[PDB]
């Protein structure tokens, strides 16, 4: 009735919907580097996660940060019965009825949008196009200040499942950050003291199939505004986008592999000499894709800056220093925009 309370794509699509509503229809000029993205010219990055301390991947890691801003980790000790278990919960919450799921909305009382529960992403302007996409976007980090009225009860081991999973991937966080540490020469605990008692969010999204794949985004394309992001897809199919030097790639993420991009924030951070990703997923007419992501991000202590052991006489700070409180605004901002926030801060 409103633009303020936007559709459940997965029922749209699941009632057979004969095309795609305007709200999700791109312009012109945004169609024409969607329907086609090249492939990767260069072999996908990929880390090994039991031999990370070698010198053989360290170099694999920084050529992937420094080139692509991603990579597939392999070897990671999360158990693929338990990536299963959190990707089928997953599923079967986004196939209850339909009334089960509105108890989880991120529209309280169905008319004021909130960040945390199930829907869309928010809608500032009534012409603002749409993804094609629904998502459950819940916070993990810290545990304290988890709303589990948001969680799903049903199925009922969701919450232990996802508690598990979170475990599992915090301790891989730590670890590409002891890595990270060692390519830039900083020392380990100046990220870490930045992620104590830090947020961080679980992002499931789904992604119907669309009747139109050529007129719709999955997900705008976008960088994460996190120190980086731990992404986990089901059965990978394609849809996923990646940006380098204007031109578009595929990248796949291969099942039983958690891919990890980093995010605006690490970018500022590390003084540019890593890069953060844009990124985006396209739709497809026949199968849905189911994808969890989890997003890292820093606490609120010290400002947003390029680190000042990287600040050496050869190279000085290349963006500015900005107050978290400035930062978050930016980057919650101009998600739903086209302009980047992170290239303002350029100097
Ligand atoms: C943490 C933040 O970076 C993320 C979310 O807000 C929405 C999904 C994409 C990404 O931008
Ligand atoms: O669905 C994907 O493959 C990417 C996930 C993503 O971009 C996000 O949730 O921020
Ligand atoms: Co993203």
């Amino acid at each position: 009735e409103s633009w303020r309370t936007p559709a459940i794509v997965q029922e749209l699509a699941a009632a057979g919907v004969e095309e795609p509503p305007s709200r999700y229809v791109l312009g012109e000029k945004d169609r024409s580097d969607e329907l086609v993205a090249a492939e990767l010219p260069e072999p996908i990055p990929v880390v090994d996660l039991s031999r990370l301390a070698g010198a053989d991947e360290a170099a694999k890691l920084r050529a992937a940060l420094q080139n692509w801003g991603f990579f597939l980790l392999t070897n990671h000790g999360v158990e693929t019965s338990l990536m299963d278990d959190v990707l089928n919960l997953a599923r079967e919450f986004f196939n209850q009825p339909i009334e089960r799921k509105r108890k989880f909305s991120n529209l309280i009382d169905g008319k004021n949008f909130q960040v945390e529960g199930y829907g869309t992403d928010r809608v500032v302007t009534q012409d603002q196009i749409l993804d094609w996409s629904d998502r459950l976007f819940l916070r993990v980090e810290p545990k304290e200040e988890r709303n589990l009225a948001f969680w799903p009860d049903h199925p009922e081991s969701f919450r232990d499942v996802l508690n598990e999973y979170a475990s599992r991937t915090k301790r891989i966080r730590d670890d590409i950050v002891q890595a990270m540490s060692k390519l830039l020469g900083l020392d380990e605990d100046y990220f870490f003291d930045r992620l104590n008692k830090a947020p961080a969010f679980a992002r499931f999204n789904y992604y119907p199939p669309c009747p139109r794949p050529d007129l719709v985004f999955g997900v705008r394309p976008h960088s994460d505004g996190s120190l980086f992001t731990i992404l986990l897809v089901d059965e990978d199919v394609g849809g996923l986008q990646i940006q380098r030097d204007g031109k578009w790639y595929n990248v796949q993420v291969t099942p039983n592999t958690l891919l990890i991009n980093l995010g605006d924030t690490m970018e500022v951070l590390c003084n540019g000499i890593f890069r953060s990703p844009v990124h985006r997923v396209v739709t497809n007419a026949e199968r849905e894709r189911i994808s969890l992501a989890m997003l890292y991000s820093v606490n609120d202590e010290k400002d947003i800056g390029p680190a000042a052991g990287l600040l050496d006489e050869n190279r000085p700070a290349r963006y500015r220093k900005v107050s978290v409180g400035e930062f978050r605004a930016g980057i919650f901002g101009k998600f739903s925009r086209r302009e980047r926030y992170i290239d303002s801060l350029k100097i």
